[PDB]
């Protein structure tokens, strides 16, 4: 089997993406993010804190002929960017571009924190990590790509997400008319329960390319580009008046500045992130200081590319037996 779906941006910023996920019977239709840094498939349901809901749609569990309460099981997870999120776990049909999977956990929750209530694009999230990571408490679930494996036609999905314009996330072949030239496959470690390689260098603009290890992980749910304070002050040490406000949070450059690409290293092959896909515009509505798309993972612990890096490229997410990444341009 496979399956298709489309990934629509959230907002002109591409702050995050959304995919239609179908869930329980009838069909549910719930806008989900699809994170490859996580592993719940967790959802805004008619069990969550009313004061919690604004705007998103629900799932109704009493309304699915398929669904069936998880006895004993209950889910809490807390993300990189300080929101989270807890519940109790059903399990359920659910479907992604024509691929379905019955008996998927699907993670109801009772508790959002703020970030997600003001956020009523988000319907819930969609963990494509390892199933090591998943919550669910007694008994780990697993994700809905673990499910589906088995049945695909090839043990991979792939991400193609685009610059301020729908992208696709694929289940089960690779679209070989969704990229230019070769895929170029790297190594996984799965010892964090993430999509976890080694990047072997950048450049920035027209700059030379530094040759240099850098391990990080795939992560489709991040926003930004996090990467070494080093390689990230030689960035904007290329853009005039650009520097790193602790009161923002960040690096915050010009809104008038023009923008240098960003290059980074997948074994021997490049991709480049043009200057652009690195403005997230105004900090405030109005301001003329705009937020850099790539900081430092100082203090977070791990490097991540996100999707200002994954949107730059083709990317499979390949679960063999021994996992690999493959980035191609497009």
């Amino acid at each position: 089997s496979t399956g298709s779906a489309t990934t629509t941006p959230i907002d002109s910023l591409d702050d995050a993406y959304i995919t239609p996920v179908q869930i329980g019977t009838p069909a549910q239709t719930l806008n989900l993010d699809f994170d490859t840094g996580s592993s719940d498939l967790w959802v805004f349901s008619s069990e969550t804190t009313a004061s919690e809901v604004d705007g998103q749609t629900i799932y109704t569990p009493s309304k699915s002929t398929t669904a069936k309460l998880l006895s004993g099981a209950t889910w809490s997870i807390s993300y990189g960017d300080g929101s989270s999120s807890s519940g109790d776990v059903y399990t359920d049909t659910v479907s992604v571009g024509g691929l379905t999977v019955t008996g998927q956990a699907v993670e109801s929750a009772k508790k959002v924190s703020s970030s997600f209530t003001e956020d009523s694009t988000i319907d819930g999230l969609l963990g494509l990590a390892f199933s090591t990571l998943n919550t669910v408490s007694p008994t780990q679930q697993k994700t809905f790509f673990d499910n589906a494996k088995a049945s695909l036609d090839s043990p991979v999905f792939t991400a193609d997400l685009g610059y301020h314009a729908p992208g696709t996330y694929n289940f089960g072949f690779i679209d070989t008319t969704a990229y230019t030239g070769s895929i170029t496959y790297t190594a996984v470690s799965t010892k964090q329960g993430f999509w976890e390689w080694t990047s072997t260098g950048y450049a920035v603009g027209s700059g030379t390319f530094k040759s240099t290890s850098i391990d990080g992980i795939a992560d489709t749910g991040t926003t930004l580009l996090y990467l070494p304070a080093t390689v990230v002050s030689a960035y904007w040490a290329q853009v005039s008046g650009a520097k790193s406000s602790s009161s923002v949070g960040g690096y915050v450059f010009p809104c008038s500045a023009t923008l240098p690409s960003f290059t980074f290293g997948v074994g021997s092959a490049r991709i480049v992130i043009p200057g652009d896909y690195i403005d997230f515009g105004p900090i405030s509505t109005g301001s003329s200081s705009c937020f850099g798309g790539i900081q430092s993972s100082a203090g977070i612990g791990i490097n991540i590319f996100g999707d200002v890096a994954l949107k730059a490229a083709f990317v499979v997410f390949n679960g063999a037996t021994t996992p690999t990444l493959g980035f191609a341009s497009k």
